[PDB]
């Protein structure tokens, strides 16, 4: 298997809940283990923008998402926002890649400054200290200089700043096809197989 | 009339030709004068991603776009890539706002370093020196640190870095509704009226 | 197989065409796929410094190099300087490592600033954004502070700055042995096997 | 086998000789090849803080450590402080990971500035230029700003700054259990198996 | 009496609760007044790593610690996390020295950025603005560049960054002797007498 | 007694041996304890510029200086350049102030970068980490930017950069009176009484 | 003739009037033309520290100094502090080297920031813009970080920061011999012959 | 005569002893005086890579090199690594240009930080403070960011960073012709005549 066995998927309070759910579903189909974290603001976004009725408490959430994705028994683990007993809270945990999708500008700030105010922020702090993959998927416009400084600092440290900025070069027909572009880019970054976005120019031999 | 009378609209070689055409059409409907500039790479993008058959030479382009948008006689001016006789090449020109949509990472670089290799890049250099509005609409993912440094430098100088990162909070039903989100944000930035994206919370009085 | 399956090999206009041709030949012998890019200035260098008569147009070049190296059918792909349909132009391409050998100071600048003026520069921009290997092989002396700043910026982002500065510690007898030192260092960087430069001290057990 | 085949283990003159000896012993048990380097000041520390009577000259040291650890024939190589014929002195050597444990503040300085005054410092300079793993294990308190600047510079370049700051969350009963915490973190960093420190939260499924 | 009359002792959520309790006990024995602050995460650490059953609410905590240490009547003051009426919340308070032991990376961040989210963070902000002693005792490994930048900024402003990195040069026999090394260094920093760690070389006259 | 009880006085290889000997003599007269360190290059300077025949080995040096200054029994301690058992090598030592007089540009460099190559450099590293007084007395001209950067870094951290730049405003009659100006400034910095340089304007009441 | 034909010699309000007068005298003996500028504070220093009774108004000063030095008719030109008609006020003047000896910390500041408050400061601003030699001779101790930053900035731009820090390695017998050391260094910097300070090691052939 | 009368030629421990010997020989043929300095590591390089049997002690070395080059009586002066009586140790020496060829990365570091650990490093420190020519000829690959930062700092101060990166544009036939390219560039930098590398384009009048 190419790519990581385990992904920590954190959803925070930016627009774009559909990207995080689609990623969750793709990861499950590629038989990966997912450690799923969601902020209170992200729960309000998912309520506002989607018709996914996600239960509030972690065990009910775990059961709902397991059904939603067709996941195996304990393939998706759900941890609450202060559960310091969860693997992402410590660098002594087994290695996983982390993706924050969508990543609010407030979460981006916390990760860039080291704030650790909750498990998502601590998980990212641990990813950086242990040199484990960290992918941030902001969805904001305009980006202010505050945002850009925080992204630059993190990029220079080896985090991947992957904005929710879909391309249009594979004839998208629906909102879902734009969602799938961004998700495909995340999986490419992680080294996980995907077949939603072809390899550019792969059959072009010369000219 | 709120907002600028004249906009220089530059399209460069990033994915997202639909955003630039939609903006062009909205500007025309708001009775603004548009000084339209398009790079060779952007012409290849518009060919690849859209079914708009845009003529190559500036007078034919001007006629095509005038028809496409329903514009008035000489409402859209089209200038080629080395036409230094055009108003955007000099700061002694009448003031206009400039938008580069989509803005390639190569154009972003040129604007951040001052390269002036063609009329688009020179136009942006002039906008910055004259303190006229400059909005850049990049479409790239991931953003590398090269990109982020260039965006930060320009943001700190007062350019608006407005990524093609649509929101999902107004129940988008189509690819067009995502395009219209980004276009609405550009027009809001410019102070030009738009009715594609409601004013958030405008009827919320308390709680 | 250790090391990458596919290498993008870009030759630009610094002295040292022999290094790029030797690398091309070694990569072919290690059964790798090569996406070969050459600038106009590099073509004038190869004419000035070598007796390799390299055809100008990409399909003739592809045939010439395939013969020169003994490569397999479509093992070497050749792309022209504005061929945006080629795999290196997009990060949605299959992953490859990129080497720019020789790397002119003008190309070094473009990569450090993000200029993207042609396919070589765009390919490097993509390597950096996707965190794929990027090795730059400058050949210049003196290095000015302009050069050194650009190299530092790129090194700090994880590019490998590998000057064409051969060592003399393996009893070189010819110009070719100096060329092979530098090529061996490139292949070591990439993780590709080579037997031109022994492993230093490999049989020294103690003292 | 996960992790590197060969480790360069350098011991320098900070308190904490026990960490370096314990690491040496763990590496040997995981059947790795160790290129062992020790400074004169580190030899005085090991004399002051431990009851290990380590011979001064490299072949006697090699024999002593081989016995101490139960190592195989030439599993541990010992090189003196100016032995430029040893593999760590050149980047043309076979790849290994390097750990400096303990790392004195003087060694940290030398690595951050590039001083190369002896084989340890040169070995680290080579690790950085070749992008091979480099882990520094300082033991100092307070850290001054001199120290912190040097650590930051090296961390930003991809070295791992791993202070000898044991945790207490696995019920340590002895000085040895604290030593083993730090050693476990080094081996985790290197990707080498260890069973001294459990994976945090590995059996926690939800809450 | 040498050293400060009053210490604000803040315990935050890093491993190493034993260091903070030992310091508390030493300060009490040196007849100092202690303003004790503890975060919720630190309370969970003390529960996880020690057999100290510390009551949750501040008056019960005050009574427990007073008994635990043998302190005098109101020698230990305990303030909750939002008690802005407490002396540490204002610079108009009587001067005290502040120690944060252990100091989580999240607390380090807050102090370096000025976040003031609770009384501990505000107390540190006040120490810095009033130029009163501030000692931070982090316990983390590896230190990432995020951490190191925050430590450097604070060190450059005159805070003392004192990692929980015990030395081994006074023949430690137990976990307690390592704890006492770090505590002795804190008291030395503060100018408070201690007899757990001898003065190095104090009887060495020459050589 | 005002000022420190114990001074570490390090002499390094810049011109100006007379300043260090004069300071040594003044410190002895003010009944302070002196921990005296001298580099090999400083010994060659004292031979070149003075008629002081200073013995090479530390106990003979100690006896010579004790006689030269009229010091009490073990008032002057002399430590050699690698004597890590001496108090200045550790921050667990009793507090003293440190003066490096004269301070070579090489010593200034080592202190600014943290090099610790000998006891003098380590002593300074310890002074900085423990926030103990550190006064550097360079004697060089011109100062290059290398020198000035190193001085600035150290000044910003709270070291006192006190060049051997005597004033002429107290009617100096001899080389000795210029030496005494600089020595008086060092003692003023340390808070040690001196009567060689009057207090400027002390009897001026008004105008 | 080696070295410049014309020197602008500015004396400002630091201690060390003797250095400026000695330099003036040496320049006159080497048949150079001197454009002499003196601040009001420097006039008060020369009154306080020397027995030179220097007239206040520029023509009387010119006559006095001409006599004092044995200069030729109009060899010394004297300009007042706001005489913008004097050659040093403009870069269109004939080239000369400039020395500010002594250079007050206030003058150093003005030159580093560009303040131009009087002819001395403007003259230095002109030297820097025209890339003409500028030598600053500060006499201050300690140097604060304010001072050091200003010196560094100017050194990095190519000014020579030459502190009044005499050496003792040519057996000085008097205050005058220390003055002559510093003056010799200034003349060496300027490329003007001097015989007060021998060429170090000039007769040493080997060892 | 164009160029300097006297060159300090320092050889340090990088590969490329042939460049330093060739330069030495060219300087001697141009009747310059050479102050030759060689490090211990450079002596081991010259033994490893060449068949030059260079005696260890400075007078024997002086005699050997004088014969090797055909130099005049005392045309080559040889100084050992701590000979502070030699002209390069002081800025009061007669002016010479300095070249460090090859320049190890350790020597580059020392020169950039001001370390002065031996006569070579001190000589370079003096060249920089006196604004005398300093040319560094590194031979390393890859260059790490440590190296590049040190080169940049020195380049910005006016040192010439001239890598041992030969060009191929004058039809080199042998290893010697590559050596001569680099040597020709050094002599061009110094302003010393050479006829090994023609003046590019000197007979091209137009096109
Ligand atoms: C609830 C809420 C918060 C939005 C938000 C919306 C809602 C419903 C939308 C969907 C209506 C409109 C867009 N929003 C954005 C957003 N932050 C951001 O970076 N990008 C967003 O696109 N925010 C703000 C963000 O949630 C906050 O600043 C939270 O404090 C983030 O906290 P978190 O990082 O712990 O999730
Ligand atoms: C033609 C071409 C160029 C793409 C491109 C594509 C094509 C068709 C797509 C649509 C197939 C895939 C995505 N592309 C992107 C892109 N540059 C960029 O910043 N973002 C893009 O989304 N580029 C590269 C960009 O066009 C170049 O680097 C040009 O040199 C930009 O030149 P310009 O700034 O003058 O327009
Ligand atoms: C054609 C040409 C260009 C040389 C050159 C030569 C020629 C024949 C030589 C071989 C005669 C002499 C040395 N050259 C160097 C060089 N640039 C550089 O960094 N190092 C070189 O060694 N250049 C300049 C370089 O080619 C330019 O600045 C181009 O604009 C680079 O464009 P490119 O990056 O797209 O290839
Ligand atoms: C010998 C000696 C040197 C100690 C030392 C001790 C001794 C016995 C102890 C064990 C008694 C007390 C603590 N020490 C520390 C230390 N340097 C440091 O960063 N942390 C330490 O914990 N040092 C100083 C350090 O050894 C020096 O500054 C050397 O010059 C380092 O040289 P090295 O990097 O080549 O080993
Ligand atoms: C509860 C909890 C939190 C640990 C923790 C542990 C637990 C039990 C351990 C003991 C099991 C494992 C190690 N931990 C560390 C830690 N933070 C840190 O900098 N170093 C630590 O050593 N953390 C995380 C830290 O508590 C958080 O990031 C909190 O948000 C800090 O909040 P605070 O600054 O207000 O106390
Ligand atoms: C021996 C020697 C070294 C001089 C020196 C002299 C001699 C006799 C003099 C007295 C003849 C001329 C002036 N010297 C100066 C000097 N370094 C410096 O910063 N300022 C000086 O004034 N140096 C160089 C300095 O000694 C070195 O660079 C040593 O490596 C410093 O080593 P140290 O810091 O361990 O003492
Ligand atoms: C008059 C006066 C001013 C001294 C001074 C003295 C006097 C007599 C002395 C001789 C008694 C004591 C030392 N002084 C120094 C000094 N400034 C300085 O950088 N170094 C000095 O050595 N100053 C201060 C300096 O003169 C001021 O700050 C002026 O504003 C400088 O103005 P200027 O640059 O235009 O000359
Ligand atoms: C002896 C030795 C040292 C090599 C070396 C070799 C040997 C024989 C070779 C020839 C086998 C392989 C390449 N080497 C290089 C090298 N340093 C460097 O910057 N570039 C080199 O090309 N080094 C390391 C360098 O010598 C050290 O780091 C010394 O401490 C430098 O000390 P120095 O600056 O005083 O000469």
């Amino acid at each position: 298997m190419s790519g990581p066995e385990r992904i920590t998927l954190a959803m925070t309070g930016a627009s774009g809940a559909q990207y995080g759910l689609r990623l969750l579903d793709c990861l499950v189909q590629e038989e990966r283990e997912v450690h799923f974290l969601i902020s209170k603001a992200a729960q309000l976004v998912m309520a506002t923008e989607t018709d996914v009725a996600l239960p509030a408490k972690p065990q009910a959430m775990q059961a709902f998402l397991t059904e939603y994705c067709g996941a195996a028994a304990g393939q998706i683990r759900v941890f609450g926002q202060n559960d310091w007993m969860a693997p992402p809270a410590s660098g002594s945990s087994a290695p996983n890649a982390m993706v924050i999708c969508p990543c609010s500008t407030g979460t981006l700030s916390a990760v860039a400054t080291g704030a650790c105010n909750n498990l998502i922020e601590r998980a990212a702090d641990v990813a950086l200290k242990e040199r484990r993959p960290l992918v941030l998927v902001p969805r904001e416009a305009p980006f202010s200089s505050i945002h850009l400084e925080n992204m630059l600092k993190l990029s220079n440290l080896g985090a991947v700043i992957l904005p929710a900025a879909p391309g249009f070069y594979h004839q998208p027909q629906s909102v879902e096809d734009l969602v799938d572009f961004v998700v495909a880019r995340i999986l490419n970054t992680l080294g996980i197989p995907q077949d939603m976005l072809p390899r550019w120019g792969e059959q072009h031999l010369v000219s």
